[PDB]
């Protein structure tokens, strides 16, 4: 949920 899928992985 920050970083990991928000932003690397779901996000990008």
């Amino acid at each position: 949920x920050l970083x990991l899928x928000l932003x690397l992985x779901l996000x990008l």
